[PDB]
């Protein structure tokens, strides 16, 4: 079993803790943050999105008890000091958002710990996996990044697109569900101001977090593809509109026939495939990282297409940190 | 002075009402729908989205006054008996959706009046007419469609850029305001699955015709453009997205500079520019068909870029009819 | 096993048929409404209030295969021809809202069924009973209704506090989830003018039958209670906030220990009780009908508090329409 | 005319700023907040709730001119610097927050000021007032507070009804809308858990400020009402919901007689009445501070019944803080 230790208790690192209830490979056995024992049993046991906790919470001494399993909670401010050896921590999943470099995110190593997954994009060169495009690239090393939800989405369509089309330019834009850096009405975001507005009211444009990132994952399609964001008011489940111009030629059916054959062959679990009249409700909880919607696709002609996929950005991105802690194990 | 009368007080016809009061050239002088006239004075008064009705309201033996003008309510429902001629109807805003066709929308040409605008699309060979596209095409034809409030966004800004570019090809995405014809929770929608799933927490997938009727309003762009659109929680205001590869060489400076130009010029009114942190809320109220967003958008290279455009897709459709009307009068 | 037949897919008719799959007592063998099958598996499939559908859903020939079980699928307007002998159905869950009158749901015993439960308020004087408050004084007859959400929570809770401390009078308001009835933008809804306001842009007063209603199924409190509703953008899930003068002067403390011991006791399963920080959806999902919120209450003084329960509207609801079924099969 | 310097740019500051557009007596003329004066433009300027500003909004060398006049910009943390004897400010409205003690506020009378306006409830006994509950008891006080939203819009309605039918004991219940504390999805929120949870998908009780409050205000009624919230997903309009039992037998046509005589008497302007079917949307931009809806409210009897009066949580407010300004320097 991999013990892990979560540094971060936040959206992902709640929806991380709840995927690994279903894992018998990894066991959640220590969190951090600054977040009384209580507190942290409540949220949770109670989730707006995801409804409640699948199981018992206990709080008894300071601890959680999930599952009458013992976890250590603590609320260090500095991951030098968690002592994650005391509790046997193989790997951390490192869910602050605060230590995204190998010299910040390598104190939980100091700690203890034997590796470090980064549950966002690295902000240095600390590489990057995303499951269904580059995992078997890994190569031991002991810090890695996970990337972004908008990412793990992405990369993975376009990889059998341009594996089997060639993609030889494409622009992207996510329709994305609020998140917590939003405010409830207008209010202070002095580095992106239109991030400031009111949420539940408006449609945002954004920049997204993998425009810079599928190239770093998929490099042949580095300087080919770039796109931006709309923020709208969800509270989850994102949807990716792609539009591409292709290499060979391909009809609509011979691309939903390639998706289909990834999503039931080598990309199982992550890629998914419909055909029904889905809406962005019937992914949450979703677990595949990109589900293909072939009726909301449309093509221009055999060489320019918009294709669609979603994501639940909670629940895809959160079981692929398990994905990757799991494959840096192995 | 020319004299309108509205068959249909939804919101098109509501807004097509109100942009009336502030234009000198047009008076609304009758309304036909199936509401009591002290029902109509509640809706005109009170509106969710667009406030308090400027001015007074009061019904008075069955019939409207509005700023002291009488307005003649009637309830048939065949145009045909509408007796236009009664109250000296030049032209019918013809806004229920039931009636566009030749053959329908004429009845309204036999109760009295002289000419019709459909506010939507035609459903047979009937002509649309979108501001800044081909309002000089128009020939004397005494019944016409104003197209849909999407057509009127996309078509004059796709009309600057194939002008000083040349579109090879594009696709385009509207994420699109929740409308009349959802549905507050999961309910029936038989013709449109998608349609019937609960706006208010639904990303909806969504087809649109509008890229292609650029086609015809804009001949030169037939079969070169088409798209779809996604409706989300937002009570007005759209957004268009399209994706286009260019012939022409151009810096994103330069598509700024010939979109400012068109704004400021030709299109004055129709076509609008900012380089502002906009979002959704800033354009209620909007009667520019079409604002161009330029830091929104993004440009991959000098022959394939994302163009950004809002619209009240109530406020700038309705006054865009209004225009059509004084267009097909002169 | 008792055979039911279910008359109407809405909300109620779906959510009911989901929690009948969860029963071993109750079985559904045939669903009427104007929807092809097809559609019916649809909806079923997928919820965005209560997501998938846990199972299986097949249309094969023009019915349903649910769970391997065959459901046959009819769309009569006019229940007298059901049918319902041909597939054995015992009782009818009669959810239309079309037929709440002796003669008009009469017509499915008429059919071949043997009784019939309205899943609304009767408009005649077809008893109603409330679980947890008189399903004991249901005596035989074949055509009863389970009164509405709001009553089934706000009855239970009165005679708990009625029974303990003595109600000399008391108000009631439900802050409600938006419903089917409702409108996405302001709309016509010309027997209830606030009613068709936009229902994800306000704060809607509406009438409430409900509290009066507790007097048709607590006789003691007839005349004692009435009450009113806001309706707001949430999709589910309602909370009823009663204001009572009592007889006996009870501490705070005391009124938390009547209703714990109801909801652990008499009352369990339809009465709860929590101490927890929950907000609405911490109840999407619920079966009690009347969950009471320990904190959220206040005392003015030991004769005059503020209550507060809540209620899944759908799921609650639901459900007690089964216990009904079984109740009167008995 | 008054010169009023604003500590504080969040909502209330930025919706006092618009609302002292309109008044000849009261002149903005310096506004201090922690944000570069071309962001204080972008937040004025454009308003999810409120609409666009209605004037030029330019910045020049680092101030703000507003239709042509000049305002000082500060970002000072410490009151005592801000110097607003150079700018010739007479009142400042205190709109941090952070200054709700005289030892705090009195620091702007330090720095130059003669007196100051809390726009919150004061923390210690800094004295309230409530326009159309005790506006004549001010005497010259140089700090005062003008209460809270929900208490004035309480306070006024609970004056008219204790005045002419004596209130022996109330509770209220405040339906609110969305505010600035609240989170855009579960996060952190450990002094209130439940205010924490995700406002869009929420109904979310609360405590008020208005509980504490109308007794100090009018002390004839401390110790007779207390009350709680519901924070709902609208983002402004909220709406007071009060259960009183009275002295004085009144039938509801007799309660509404004397409402509507305040009204349109001493009250007017501060007091509004309403017999229309009206939504929270219809007093989005409402001055008045509370508006009786006599269709909503309900009597059980001639001595217990539910009253209700809507408010512009931050329009209403912000124009009594300016009525107070100009109320002190009377
Ligand atoms: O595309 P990759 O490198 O993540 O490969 C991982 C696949 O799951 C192989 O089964
Ligand atoms: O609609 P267009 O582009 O033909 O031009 C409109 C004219 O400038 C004024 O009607
Ligand atoms: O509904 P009541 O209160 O008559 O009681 C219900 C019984 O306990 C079980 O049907
Ligand atoms: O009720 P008060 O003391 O605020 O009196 C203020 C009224 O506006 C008097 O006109
Ligand atoms: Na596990
Ligand atoms: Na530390
Ligand atoms: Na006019
Ligand atoms: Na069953
Ligand atoms: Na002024
Ligand atoms: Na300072």
């Amino acid at each position: 079993t991999i013990k892990v230790g979560i540094n971060g208790f936040g959206r992902i690192g709640r929806i991380v803790f709840r995927a690994a209830q279903k894992r018998s490979d990894i066991e959640i056995v220590a969190i951090n943050d600054l977040l009384d024992a209580d507190y942290m049993a409540y949220m949770l046991k109670y989730d707006s999105t995801h409804g409640r906790f699948d199981g018992t919470v206990e709080v008894k001494d300071g601890h959680l008890i999930v599952n009458g399993k013992k976890i250590r909670v603590t609320a260090e401010r500095d991951p030098a000091n968690l002592k994650w050896d005391e509790v046997g921590v193989d790997v951390v999943a490192e869910a602050t958002g605060l230590f995204l470099t190998d010299e910040t995110a390598r104190k939980h190593i100091t700690a203890g710990a034997k590796k470090v997954v980064m549950t966002g994009p690295s902000k240095d060169n600390t590489p990057m996996f995303v499951k269904g495009a580059n995992f078997d690239k890994y190569a031991g090393q002991d810090i890695v990044s996970n990337a972004s939800c908008t990412t793990n989405c992405l990369a993975p369509l376009a990889k059998v697109i341009n594996d089997n089309f060639g993609i030889i330019e494409g622009l992207m834009t996510t329709v994305h569900a609020t998140t917590a850096t939003q405010k409830t009405v207008d209010g202070p975001s002095h580095k992106d101001w239109r991030g400031g507005r009111g949420a539940s009211q408006n449609i945002i444009p954004s920049s997204t977090g993998a425009a810079k990132a599928v190239g770093k994952v998929l490099p042949e399609l580095n300087g080919k593809l770039t796109g931006m964001a709309f923020r709208v008011p969800t509270p989850n489940v994102s949807v990716v509109d792609l539009t591409v111009r292709l290499e060979k030629a391909a009809t609509y059916e011979q691309i939903k026939a390639a998706v289909k054959a990834a999503a039931e062959g080598e990309m199982k679990g992550v890629l998914g495939y419909t055909e029904d009249d889905v809406v962005s409700t019937d992914f949450n909880g979703e677990v595949c990282t990109s589900v293909f919607d072939a009726k909301a696709g449309i093509a221009l002609n055999d060489n320019f297409v918009k294709l669609v996929s979603w994501y639940d950005n909670e629940t895809g991105y959160s079981n692929k940190v398990l994905d990757l802690i799991a494959h840096i194990s192995k």
